[PDB]
């Protein structure tokens, strides 16, 4: 059973990246055409003949005369009979406790196929965003494979579907936070049922705004509406009952990005005070803490909250700052955690792309991430570990292999190239971790390779050091444990006094910088040189500008050589 099968995706999004890793790395082969027009999706089905067609991310209804040829299977963010366009919205707006995920055939009537496979989930308190990637996208991923195998035998009937219900489309009004009369949980449900689109409507200082990324602050009170304080870009914002910190927003103009609250906002926040909050500080109280740092058991744990795992030049500083603090405590490791949803993304685009000279913030930003890159591997006397709680790519994936071991939650999609961003070189001492990890041959194949692997696969081909647990949670309480276990092993004390001798010695770190130098060399030659290829490619990701056709690494029925 080696199915030929077609995604039908409105973009290449987590999702449909988290499936083609399942399914490619079963030895399925997976095209894809991107949601641009019914023309297009039914010329894919007819170039390309797929044994089976699933669409994890629909936008347009599926032509009639794709699904009545082709077995064509659709991915809804609810649970049997739910239908409409915002199921996950629907679900936060009106706090269900539980919800789920539906693989149900396509029909005519919207969202009325039959049922080919369905999980539940306890609902979290929790942003749309958090929901989709981690409960949903588990349950797809099961549904899917359960799919598979049911199509293979050959006689599985779907089960049609009983008692449903149709919600809309959301619209903004019922986002729309008013600062008088919503409390705190109430801003939380709005913005959480709308991030990381299309954000919640606001007004705050005069700007109609859409907010995002929200926490709840139980200390700073004040009146509903007035900001409070200003924290790391994040503002503090009164609420009917209390207050609440909105850590993005984006103006509603048409060539406006969504940005960290304070570049939004401006001038009209001169005034407001900055109220620090070192990482290390312990705090008894509800609060917006962007990085954390935690010592249990002679392990330092750096949590970095950083929205979209996107790191700012300004992150990479203050993540910078942790790790030196981290380096002077008396712990025998330190993990870098990321958040739950990404480890990291690598440079921010977002804050780039704003700059007054996206060039020169593109440099000011490699040289942040390598900094950190650099102060983690000139770390003698102690372990360094990187845990992949969530998905990473680009610089993001090179960050965690300067750690001396890498770990990753079972599920995590890697992207460890650039090819989405106009072929940059890369940096992150790429050049020295990468060959000691796979060797120069694999290495430059795993930087060529446009499309994603799984964690599983990164493990198996020697690019991380283990895989393990299905949540977050699980990830990190296995990783605690294994730690915990190496820095009380005699291993430990061994593997430190080599460390000590090789990290501290002359040849060592002129290797290290020569790796930088070199890579800061291309970088430069992608920044500023004549050929703009990165500014191009950096355009349309954050401006989200929508495709003409579906680019031929992507469709294997359009690349040159194709047949049969």
């Amino acid at each position: 059973s080696h199915m030929r099968i077609l995604f039908l995706s409105y973009r290449f999004n987590s999702l449909s990246a988290r499936l083609y890793c399942e399914l490619t790395e079963r030895e399925h082969e997976v095209s894809v055409e991107l949601d641009v027009h019914p023309d297009l999706t039914v010329e894919a089905a007819e170039l390309y003949k797929p044994d089976l067609i699933i669409a994890p991310f629909l936008k347009r209804k599926i032509p009639q005369e794709v699904w009545k040829k082709y077995k064509t299977l659709i991915i809804h963010p609810g649970p049997p009979g739910d239908r409409g366009p915002n199921a996950l919205d629907w679900a936060i707006m009106k706090g269900e406790r539980i919800w789920g995920v539906t693989l149900l055939e396509a029909s005519e009537e919207y969202d009325a196929g039959d049922v080919w496979a369905y999980r539940t989930f306890p609902m979290r308190f929790a942003r749309k965003a958090s929901i989709y990637a981690n409960e949903v996208t588990e349950g797809v991923v099961e549904c899917v494979l359960e799919a598979l195998e049911n199509f293979e035998r050959g006689d599985f009937k779907p089960t049609p579907q009983k008692e449903h219900w149709w919600n809309p489309k959301m619209e903004q009004e019922l986002r729309r936070v008013d600062w008088e009369q919503d409390d705190t949980k109430t801003v939380l449900r709005k913005v959480y049922a709308s991030d990381a689109a299309p954000g919640a409507s606001s007004k705050v200082l005069g700007k109609e705004v859409l907010l995002f990324n929200a926490y709840p602050e139980e200390e700073l009170k004040g009146k509903p509406g007035e900001v409070l304080a200003l924290r790391d870009e994040a503002v503090c914002i009164g609420t009917r009952d209390g207050a609440v910190w909105i850590t993005h927003m984006r103006e509603r103009k048409k060539e406006s990005i969504k940005l960290p609250s304070a570049r939004v906002l401006g001038e009209f926040l001169k005034g407001v005070k900055e109220d620090p909050i070192k990482p290390w500080e312990k705090v008894d109280f509800k609060t917006y803490r962007e990085i954390l740092y935690e010592e249990e058991d002679g392990i330092g744990f750096i949590h970095f909250n950083f929205y979209a795992g996107a790191m700012s030049t300004e992150q990479c500083y203050r993540l910078l700052e942790t790790i030196k603090y981290a380096k002077k405590r008396p712990v025998k490791a330190i993990v870098l955690l990321g958040s739950e949803d990404f480890f990291s993304n690598g440079m921010n685009l977002n804050t780039i792309e704003n700059a007054e000279s996206p060039a020169d913030e593109s440099w000011r930003n490699i040289n942040a991430i390598d900094d950190v890159c650099e102060e983690i591997l000139k770390t003698p006397d102690k372990l360094t570990v990187a845990g992949m709680q969530g998905n990473a790519g680009a610089g993001g994936v090179f960050l965690a292999l300067t750690c001396d071991l890498v770990f990753a939650r079972e599920g995590v999609v890697l992207n460890p190239h650039y090819k989405n961003i106009g072929n940059l070189y890369g940096s992150e001492f790429w050049t020295y971790t990468l060959p000691k990890r796979v060797g120069w041959e694999k290495g430059k194949e795993v930087m060529e390779n446009r499309m994603p692997i799984s964690s599983k696969k990164a493990f198996e081909i020697g690019l991380i050091d283990g895989v393990f647990g299905k949540t977050p949670k699980e990830f990190r309480q296995r990783l605690k444990e294994r730690i915990k276990n190496f820095i009380n092993s005699k291993d430990f004390y061994e593997f430190i006094e080599k460390k000590k001798k090789e990290r501290t010695s002359g040849e060592w770190l002129e290797e290290i910088q020569k790796c930088r130098e070199h890579e800061l060399e291309k970088m430069k030659l992608n920044f500023y040189g004549f050929d703009t290829s990165y500014h191009i490619a950096r355009y349309y990701f954050v401006r989200a500008k929508p495709h003409f056709r579906t680019p031929p690494y992507l469709a294997i029925h359009r690349r040159l050589k194709f047949s049969l």
